[PDB]
């Protein structure tokens, strides 16, 4: 497009496959990009020849809103509150004028900001000026939550897809996808922000500030414009990503003008979200006709949740959905939102699929990628008033004569009960007894670990704890003077340190501060962060419900990352023979109350805790005495242990109900302390525990209660033939009931409806409201899977999105870099398009690559040159004159990903830098004749590689806190005896072999040092940062890392292709098909991952946990060096004292680590290697087994050979083969060892010098 097209043709050609990349280019891109004005990337838009199928009619009342005023009021407790007219909902930010309320900026006139006279009015106390305030800072609250200007990631999308078409490297032929004069979001872009700025020259309808928005003072902007912007932007950019089908497209747009045009976007959102999902993943097949689905067998023990992959299973009629009709409903929820249209045209669509395949999940996917990917925004006011309100309706209590007389702060739960929270008591008493009964619970080391656990950077309600323990002349260390972030738990550690447990007692009752946390098509998460002695009394209640989960039932203990989501689980439960159904705890927190859980769960812990805890303290707590009314009639002193005098702490906690502080800064005069039973959600029990319970409670759902509520012989069977150890998995409120079908086919969908009847009828018996979905789909831990097939949800993860729950400041260039890469990596997992993905990324970057810095006057500019981003992970699209699209997106990070695209095209570059004069006499082992390190200088790949690896954030009361740290984990003589016991041994055994001994004495720096990486930088350090930056991009190197230097000297042999691992017609993610060249053949060759990668992993470290503070990896790395290096036994066993271990442990692991055989990626972290991110979804393991060749094609060689005490460079060297694998665009191929230089003799020590030298 001339303007776009006149600026950046020479980079758009570089990222098309048309030209090689080359950083001046890059970097000249960059420079054009940080000179294009904001109204120029609307001018550029104006350029675009839209065609008539990208335009619908756009909602004149978008523009017309209401004032703010109507839409709030003051309530009793004089707190501004949220007027309500669509109901118990409508509590979200209105859709109303804005500029009404604002005062022009000095410098930008035609922009404007809320009127200092309204918050200066609204800061003394005026009503009407305290609403206005709160809706403005509400609206741009809601503006904020992006990570930068909507017009950046236009610009980005205009300049990258000016290269058109791209033609596939493997299928031959350029892609179909319809270019931009066809992309109705970016038309509606346009439309909607050119007749709000009519008549003036700035094109923005507002401007995304660092802390704040400013709005294009025209009288047709609206509060809705920024959410409604951001998705369409979304859209704009996923439709020419994801290959999205350009009218399901539209639908989605239509969704959102719907919103905007509503009198609230966000709840508009939130009401109708679900229409894509339902309208198609939930209606799918009701004729099915054919296609095939996986078939795979779950391994035993099912816990290890590894399956194997067995085959494709042919569809027929014999497997269409069976599950419930939702027509009726989804059209009412249509109907009643205006968007009937929208329902029908998806229902009418949906029919004609009568068959699964890649076709169909894609319809899905594409589908579920138009929903609206807003972070929902409210006042913190808000949230706590509607989260925080009711209870749940026990409907059969615990009857009050089942209670016996007290025990301090409990109450014993007779064994003659009729409730059914009697066996809610066995399960945890039980588990109780058996963990307290473990050895290792009584370690010091473990005790420890326990009380590290919540020594973090984050904050612990530190305010609260310092007026709790005020109010009782107990005052804390001040430690003044120290660049640390007090607000943090491991300042309050420091304080309390050298307190006994009796001086702090009081702290467990103080209040605890709100914290708040946006999210995407949901309402905000509260966020209530328990102080350290809190925490500390917690333990037993936690440890009791850890043990449950781990040797009681079926659950996960999964994060955010679709990698450790054990997708093969939902694959296995959705592939029909078998059937799940999604059920659901909802409003968990607010069920588990001490009415009927925490009152039956305290006392059978502190019970079940008894004998094996008798006449001991714990993690700091001293045994004491209780009150006993117990028996009828006597009442004397009991002796109860120091776990059972937690215990009983909590229990007044628990029982009392916790008090919320709620200083609503969005709503002047909103600060208030709420009361409420609902539990706390940052607490180290709240997942772990709600996951027992969950577990707990469908146990004697299958056992007792249902059985007992019909007599339905084959209700009576299937739930016979369910249990909680292998057909339920849970974590939190989250569940999946997965029904192993037969050879008859499937089990009858009836006698299951009645069955998920009987368990909603019995969760109201005590206060859980089961969310329970049977619809021939699967749902678990936020992934969608459907026949054995996952749709990756592209809605939940906003392009342009970013959470911003507070009101400070984002974080400080290059931050935003970080954010772009995940952003792109979140394209890899999702599948996208590879090419038109990675062309994107590559503008995108370009676009945030270049700063500008004040230096006194001196105005520089900082420059990440193209070089940094591969280093990141970004692919190449073409280089030193090689075939275009040649790198995959699965190329390894840092040094390994390096290292595999350059030994890729290793010969062309050296082929390369000869013909452009980079020559020497001088002959290089790896790139000849070539002056490569003149050559890697000039080019800056040298500087970008170096400056990737710089930190992209600025950075005697110090004994005493240190110190203070110190006494804290050190608090039992025996650990640190340990510790002393290893340090002594490690001078004779084992120092200058490695000089990285993790020790427990560094855990006080490293806590030292989180507390102050926590702390604002400031503006002189922002400085040191950059000039960092600079120094870097300025000094010349003559050499890579030392262990890149190592792994270029082995070459490789490229084979035959591998044979499938898995049939061609099998839709395994939606998105990844045919379609999708690269991503599909190595999905394909490769295979899918088949088991948890946390059980995977876990099987890779000689100890699963350590104090928080050190690096489990870290000290497995340590281990297996000095192992390596030739130490002796027991310089291990040396170093595992200074972790905590006891001699007796230490001496056996150690000597257990000396003979075993260790298995490729735990050895490989010798060198630092790890399984790339990226690589998680696909049978890597399989890869470095089967299809990496250490035997010469051809057979054995002098540079091959490895020496018989070298075995270890196996794992390395397979990790080097794979990388080349991955990173080569199409199917995975064999590799074979041809070559190393300097023989592996040579090798090895090359790589033993690097681990000796570390940290020297
Ligand atoms: C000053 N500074 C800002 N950020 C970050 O910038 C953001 C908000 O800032 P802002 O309004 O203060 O920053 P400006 O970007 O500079 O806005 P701006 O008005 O954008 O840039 C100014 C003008 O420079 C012009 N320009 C850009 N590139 C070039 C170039 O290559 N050559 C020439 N001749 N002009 C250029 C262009 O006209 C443009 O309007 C913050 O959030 C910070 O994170 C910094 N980050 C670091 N590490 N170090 C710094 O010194 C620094
Ligand atoms: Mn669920």
């Amino acid at each position: 497009s001339s303007m776009i097209l006149t600026q950046f043709g020479p980079f758009i050609e570089s990222i098309s496959g048309i030209t090689d990349q080359s950083n001046d280019v890059f970097e000249d891109a960059a420079k054009a990009f940080s000179m294009f004005t904001r109204s120029d990337v609307y001018k550029a838009l104006d350029e675009i020849p839209f065609s008539d199928d990208a335009m619908l009619p756009i909602p004149p009342t978008i523009y017309t809103k209401p004032s703010h005023d109507s839409y709030y009021y003051i309530d009793a407790l004089n707190r501004v509150r949220r007027k309500t007219y669509q109901g118990p909902d409508d509590v979200y930010v209105p859709n109303c004028s804005i500029v009404e309320l604002l005062e022009p900026h000095e410098t930008l006139t035609s922009y404007g900001r809320l009127s200092e006279a309204i918050e200066n009015r609204a800061k003394d106390g005026d009503s009407q000026a305290r609403i206005a305030t709160t809706y403005g800072r509400i609206a741009e609250s809601q503006a904020r939550q992006i990570k930068a200007p909507l017009e950046k990631f236009v610009l980005a999308l205009l300049v990258a897809e000016a290269g058109g078409s791209l033609y596939d490297p493997v299928l031959q032929k350029y892609d179909e996808i319809p270019d931009l004069s066809h992309n109705c979001p970016l038309w509606c872009f346009r439309e909607i922000c050119r007749h709000i700025s009519g008549p003036l020259p700035d094109r923005a309808p507002y401007l995304y500030l660092s802390a704040g928005v400013f709005w294009l003072m025209s009288p047709r902007m609206t509060s809705a414009i920024p959410p409604l912007l951001s998705d369409l932007v979304n859209l704009a950019i996923l439709q020419q990503t994801a290959g999205l089908d350009p009218s399901l497209v539209k639908l989605g747009v239509q969704i959102c003008l719907h919103a905007a045009a509503s009198s609230s976007y966000s709840w508009f959102i939130l009401k109708t979200k679900s229409i894509f999902p339902q309208n198609t993943l939930h209606s799918m097949y009701e004729s099915l006709e054919g296609g095939y689905c996986p078939n795979l067998e779950w391994l035993e023990p099912r816990s290890d949740y590894k399956f194997m992959y067995m085959g494709v299973m042919p569809l027929s009629a014999k497997y269409a959905r069976s599950a419930p009709s939702n027509d009726k409903k989804a059209r009412e929820l249509g109907e009643k939102y205006g968007l009937s249209s929208v329902v029908g045209e998806l229902r009418k669509r949906t029919k004609t699929y009568v068959k699964h395949d890649f076709a169909s999940v894609r319809y899905i996917r594409d589908a579920m990628a138009c929903t609206s990917g807003i972070f929902l925004v409210r006042t913190p006011t808000e949230t706590v008033l509607q989260e925080y309100t009711q209870s749940p309706e026990i409907k059969v209590p615990i009857p009050q004569k089942d209670w016996t007389g007290p025990i301090g702060e409990i109450r014993i739960l007779k064994d003659t009960t009729s409730s059914i929270a009697r066996y809610l008591y066995r399960t945890w008493y039980l588990a109780a007894a058996r963990m307290a009964a473990q050895p290792r619970t009584w370690d010091p080391l473990f005790q420890a670990i326990m009380r590290s656990q919540y020594v973090t950077a984050r904050g612990g309600s530190g305010a609260a704890l310092r007026e709790s323990l005020y109010a009782i002349n107990v005052s804390l260390p001040d430690f003044k003077g120290l660049p640390v972030k007090a607000a943090t738990k491991i300042f309050q550690a420091a304080q309390l340190a050298n307190l006994p447990f009796s001086h702090t007692s009081v702290a467990i009752l103080a209040d605890t501060s709100m914290g708040l946390r946006n999210q995407v098509q949901r309402r905000p998460r509260s966020i209530m962060p328990l102080n350290v002695p809190q925490q500390q009394v917690s333990a037993p209640h936690t440890l009791t419900a850890d043990y449950i989960n781990y040797h009681m039932n079926l659950s996960p203990t999964s994060g955010s990352a679709v990698i450790e989501k054990v997708i093969p689980l939902g694959v296995y439960a959705s592939s029909p023979p078998n059937q799940s159904i999604n059920i659901d705890i909802s409003a968990c927190d607010a069920s588990i109350t001490w009415d009927f859980f925490l009152s039956v769960i305290m006392a059978a812990i502190h019970e079940g805790v008894a004998s094996s805890s008798i006449g001991k303290p714990f993690m700091g707590v001293p045994a004491s005495i209780v009150n006993d009314e117990s028996v009828v009639g006597v009442r004397a002193a009991r002796p109860i242990s120091g776990m059972q005098n937690m215990i009983q702490h909590l229990s007044k906690l628990y029982k009392r109900g916790f008090s919320y502080r709620v200083n609503d800064s969005f709503s002047p005069g909103n600060d208030f302390t709420h009361m409420t039973t609902t539990f706390p959600s940052g607490s180290t029990a709240t997942s772990t525990e709600h996951t027992a319970n969950n577990s707990t409670m469908m146990e004697t759902f299958l056992t007792v209660w249902g059985p007992e509520h019909t007599d339905d012989p084959d209700v009576l069977r299937l739930m016979k033939s369910l249990t909680i150890q292998r057909n339920y998995v849970c974590q939190g409120d989250d569940g999946l009931m997965i029904i192993d079908g037969t050879t008859a086919g499937k089990v009858n969908s009836e006698t299951i409806q009645n069955d998920l009847e009987l368990i909603s009828k019995y969760g109201e018996e005590f206060g859980w409201k089961y969310d329970i979905a049977y619809d021939g789909t699967a749902e678990y831990l936020k992934l969608y899977f459907i026949f054995g097939c996952r749709i990756p949800n592209l809605s939940r993860h906003p392009i342009v999105g970013k959470e911003r729950a507070n009101s400070s400041a984002e974080e400080p260039w290059p931050a935003i870099l970080d954010q772009i890469m995940g952003v792109f990596f979140n394209g890899v997992h999702d599948g996208l398009q590879w090419q038109r993905w990675i062309r994107y990324s590559w503008a995108l970057c370009c676009a945030f690559s270049r700063q500008r810095t004040m230096i006194g006057e001196s105005v520089g500019y900082l420059q990440y040159p193209m070089w940094s981003f591969v280093y990141w992970g970004l692919p190449l699209v073409k280089a030193f004159g090689s075939d275009p699209w040649i790198f995959s997106w699965y190329m390894p990070t840092g040094d390994l990903g390096m290292y595999s695209w350059i030994s890729l095209i290793r010969p062309l570059m050296t082929r390369w830098m000869v013909a452009n004069g980079y020559v020497t006499d001088r002959c290089s082992t790896v790139f000849g004749n070539a002056d490569y390190r003149r050559c890697f200088n000039e080019l800056k790949l040298y500087q970008g590689y170096y400056m990737a690896q710089l930190p992209r954030n600025p950075k005697e009361v110090r004994e005493q806190f240190t110190q203070a740290l110190s006494d804290y984990l050190m608090q039992n003589p025996e650990l640190k005896s340990r510790v002393l016991r290893g340090r002594s041994e490690w001078e004779k055994y084992g120092a200058g072999i490695i000089h990285n001994p993790p020790s427990l004495f560094d855990v006080p720096h490293k806590w030292y040092q989180g507390a102050q990486e926590a702390a604002i930088a400031t503006r002189e350090e922002l400085a040191e940062m950059d000039e960092t930056l600079m120094r870097a991009r300025r000094h010349s190197y003559s050499s890579f890392s030392k262990l890149l230097e190592a792994y270029l000297l082995v070459k490789w042999r490229m084979c035959e292709a591998r044979e499938p691992s898995v049939d061609l017609r099998l839709p395994l993610c939606a998105g990844i098909d045919p379609l999708n060249s690269d991503p599909f053949l190595k999905m394909v060759s490769v295979g899918p991952m088949l088991q948890s990668t946390r059980k995977y992993f876990a099987q890779t470290l000689f100890m699963a946990k350590t104090v928080s503070g050190l690096d489990v990896n870290a000290i497995d790395s340590a281990l297996l060096r000095l192992r390596t290096l030739g130490a002796d036994k027991k310089a291990l066993t040396a170093q595992l004292l200074m972790v905590g271990l006891q001699e007796s442990e230490a001496d056996a692991l150690a000597g257990k680590i000396m003979l075993q055989d260790v298995n490729t990626v735990q050895l490989a972290r010798v060198v630092n290697l790890a399984v790339p991110d990226t690589w998680m979804s696909l049978d890597f393991d399989s890869m470095f087994k089967h299809h990496v060749k250490l035997l010469p094609k051809d057979g054995r060689h002098l540079n091959t050979d490895i020496p018989p005490r070298m075995g270890w460079l196996r794992a390395i060297l397979r990790f080097l083969g794979a990388g080349m694998v991955m990173t080569a665009t199409g199917v995975a191929v064999d590799i074979y060892l041809e070559d190393i230089h300097g023989g592996g003799r040579s090798l090895g020590q090359r790589f033993m010098t690097w681990m000796r030298q570390e940290g020297r």
